[PDB]
């Protein structure tokens, strides 16, 4: 019945493959409605012990899709209030479920798609896998700013400022993004031993101490300051950096081939 | 003392969790001489820090749960002293005035390791190993310490799956562990670093580590923990079936069999 | 500048600590031209970012104990104005609108270690070495901003011990270091960092370190620094024993002689 | 609906708690139409505001004890999910876009007095009366509200002594109610309020109530109310034996006579 | 200076709001010169507490609408730095290091209302009124200061209905005033206010303060307030067609034609 | 057994009477040390429902022992820091006590006295009492800084900033710091009646009920406010302000009546 996922449930896990392979993923408003309507099947079918994310074929995401950005044109603050409201509120889906949820990611998990995954409970990752976070490059602010609570604030700061894209899977794993680093040949193997393993638990007994792990950090304030960073954001894309700008106007004279160009001339070599 | 070991030496006190033919497990009796035991190390004015470890080839196991079988604790009001005294016990080690080291072989499991996430610092041996296999066999966890200490994405994988074999060079790599050392050089490295901060003026340790903890606690964590702590009361009181089917296995054919029952139900 | 020498280029500021024959100690004369350097830096719409580093191939020592030792502050009044320069000097580097990055070469200790703790992001030649000895001189933890940045445990570790040997290597291991270069390579990497944040719309810049700096105040960072100064302030209001004897043996013998006499307190 | 009556009128949604034969008591149906009702109004686009009151003489006496008595829920599990459906719905009227005003006159007690709590803003007529009775039939705080809404102090006495009686003249004394009007003024007053509020832009009413309720969730209230909630669910889960006590009287001689066996146990 | 009064008294600040024709307004240039003023406040050793208050029988209406009218700031880049300085100068009452005392006659609406909030006191004449109104004209609220200070069901009230008629003696029933005198007594009591304060240490004064200060900022109210702020970035980047409306008539028929209009859209 | 307080068990309720009529009920080392060990016995007593604190005769208390401090003179960091960490602990057995407290108060109740009544959970009071927290006045600071937290901002600033102790009891009443003004001759048995209606109570509910009570301001950070506070004070009396080392020159010299007199002096009439 969905577009742009596909959503599969076997031995007792509900599994949901982002699934626009010829644009990287990249999660549309389309793909993130489908999103929502996966996880409400999944949250409310008791036969679904835990819940994993990946992309189609050996990407996860390239994150929120630009294409669609650069031919929808979104312009103010009220424009892009809905759109990062959902932006936010998807992602966030993750960390609210009741059910563990577990990120399996090959290739590219940047951007929408990193945080997505910085939100589930668990993330697996292949050798060839890489993270981060290029929004600045694109002059786009950060919409969901998990970052700095899962890696903490010198390494955070630096993917963020820097706009990091290219972070391997065995530094990911380093500084806490990632749990394990795993052979390509058996990643959606990992992913379900833990699954299974999860789902041989009385549910119960799960839901109630994940609810406690995730108190651990909204007793810190982490919602609060989530809002507060999606707040910023609404102020930087309503009011649309130059550099966002500049780049879709290369974009849409010469292409987004032409545009990333443009961008990565900006920076060092 | 019948269940621990306490010595005084070197201005450093030392308690020994001694009851090696169960692996050293916590029991109601070895937790109220814990709690003695920390009283007088912070009563007597010549100890100026605490180191814990384990008898023989181990730290401890963590609770006693033959213990548990026995006694057939049942409904929230029979288990919300028991997990209050597990609790307050594990933090002594946090609250204590001196700092506290845990010296860890071998394993360091379920309430020992939450006993051993308490302390200020952790050494151990490259045989020791980590963890909170709680979830596997039906309990809650009672100290919820490990998100503050770790990463969330390692905190949830470790009580989530319930991992119980985390070596200590792993646990070194995340956080839970700040020295690995030969295993006959744990108790000289221990010793080394107690009579290192008692060299120190004591009113200087004392307000430092203060400062120290406050960093956390501004954050919330005794909420948080608290928090923890009645979501568990609520999971024992009500009394999980995995571990009511755990213990109808250990009380018909021993523990050995129960977990041979438990580690069948989860992927190889 | 005296202590300090000022650069502007490639649309970054550079500081540089110049003090060579004390190892480039922050005494009150430096501390002052940091915040006068900063000011400059920060009012400059043609600089996009801050780098701090060391002259004589080192960072900094620290606050200075030489000109401690000749001033010989006593009391609380004396010791509040001293405290509030050195952790507001320090905290800039924090609370500035534009990013920040300390680029180290050999010893980064005490206060200067809390400067570099201060940026945004630290930059680490192979040579390095951090920590923060102030316990060992007698001394209190000016601004604990250590627990915010590594785990409680290593910062337990770190602060309680005094350690100040702590390679770059392993800063880079707890997350005190983002990266590790070669001794000749610091300057260019700390400078391509530098123009990579400047070739982004300053506004976004300062507007996305706003929300990745209130992830830590939400937790009550500020609150636990500003708790952590003021027992500072009644431990050096007072004057640890442990201090006055430390500068007893500096004013006869030397500083020299006193850093001897106080490690001979600690095991080898 | 069966258990509630709801209007859209003058560009308001209008929710009446329907069951005056038993003073408007929440039961498990009437709950889940309210949350149907809130789930209406908030997908309306034509509404902008909320108004709750009761039917008849009452606002509402609260959860149903008569509905509670008759089901005999025993246990922790069984409590857990009841709990969490009149937590879930009292706040509601705290977490809803458009603001809520809650309409009172007469009785407005325990849950009902929580619902109204977790409201924008009370209104009351000279005849209403407030607060907390649980605590003298055996009953724990599902909804810790109070301490929110007015000082420490005064939520203590209300809830420990289970004041029942609190004019709705003090309870707006003490920031419990924004308003008393004459009892034929309740409607007309609630309506010109929500209209007031209805001639605004919704999207400016909507982030100013964001903004307004993150003053409270940014004090950590949402964590408070969760912990109240779990020890809530064990004092359930446990059964307090006042409870059981007073249910054994209802169920013998009626809850008048139950009320009365309730009242002889504290002073006159 | 030109849109405000300095005197200094008995050791005391007094600054006084001083545009009589526009009720006080706060535009950009008092604005600056109230920041100016309260620079010399502060610098000033013999000044150990500060008075604010308005000229021409009134304290002030708020920040300058007919000045907003005029300037046509459109987009969130314009909107920034005028709410930066708006809340900014608002806060100085609330972070300068010595007392800060409102006193008020008249009117005290909108953005000096805040402003009176921020202060460590306030006393207000029988005849001032205070409030709120902005989401009447169409804009949101700057500093929400006022949750912090009166219970969160009255402060909805205020804010959501733009109550901009509280009269001192409500004001003083919900603690947003400390005292009310009578007309011609108001500069007296303020300056007999001052005047204790200023027989004090100063630096009693002001270390009391600052732990008076950390009760409200640990809760987290400068997080809840910035957060309010960037809210309110984006109620005015984006231009609530309520405040379109509002100024498409101060244009064409005048500021008091457009508050007729304004009143006209509410009930009587 | 007690020297400097009475202590009673009546109707499951423990009573502790302040008791240094000659001193206004001062609080000095010796009867905080009793307090403590009345707090333990009630504490550990089944039979103890709740427990009441008043003063000897018609007078609270007005706070910590000045004449005692005169007398011992504590000078310096190291010595003022175990004062203050008794006054603080003292003052907050009755907020932390598991068992419910209830503060009945006649005439004066200041200071470090007013701060014992803030921490209780309940306090009653005659028409006749007044309150406040008199401190900067004589030089000193605030050791338990509870005040913000059971008044709110503006009020706790007055009282404090301006060492208001003549607040009645009616207005403290209004501002939330008294739950009930009573007839004189009735105090003492409205405080029973009070203590008597907690005591029908399952003990276990009041207990956790009091709990999450006090949880919602230990939610807020109040520990570490207080803890912040009494910081602040240590430096304040470590160094000792110019003003408290005047009132006690001339105290030492012409008596405390003679210094409370020049003390007043200083401020307006």
């Amino acid at each position: 019945t969905y577009s742009k996922i596909l959503y599969e449930t076997l031995h007792g896990v509900a599994r949901i493959t982002l699934n626009r392979p010829e644009r990287t993923n990249a999660l549309d408003q389309e793909m993130l409605g489908e999103i929502n309507a996966a996880m409400d099947a999944a949250e409310a079918d008791a036969g679904v012990k835990a819940v994993i994310v990946r992309g189609a074929g050996n990407a996860f995401s390239s994150g929120f899709d630009l294409k669609a950005q650069m031919e929808a044109r979104p312009a103010g603050v009220d424009a892009w209030r809905p759109l990062l409201r959902k932006d936010f509120d998807t992602v966030m889906r993750f960390w609210h479920c009741p059910k563990p949820t577990i990120a399996a990611v090959r290739g590219p998990c940047l951007a929408g798609a990193c945080e997505l995954a910085l939100a589930c409970d668990m993330t697996i990752a292949t050798e060839d896998a890489f993270f981060g976070e290029p929004e600045l490059k694109f002059g786009a602010g950060i919409v969901v700013m998990l970052l700095p609570w899962i890696v903490g604030p010198k390494i955070a700061k630096e993917i963020i400022l820097l706009g990091e894209d290219r972070v391997p899977a065995r530094r990911a794993a380093e500084i806490g993004m990632v749990n394990r680093v795993v052979d390509g040949d058996g990643l959606d193997a990992e992913a379900l031993r833990i699954a299974r393993h999860i789902g041989a638990i009385d549910p119960g007994l799960v839901k109630e101490t994940k609810r406690a792990l995730n108190r651990a950090l909204e007793t810190q304030g982490m919602l609060q300051a989530l809002e507060s960073a999606l707040e910023i954001d609404l102020a930087i894309e309503g009011a649309g950096s130059p550099d966002k700008i500049a780049f879709f106007e290369v974009a849409r004279r010469d292409g987004l081939r032409a545009a990333i160009a443009w961008r990565d001339a900006r920076f060092p070599a």
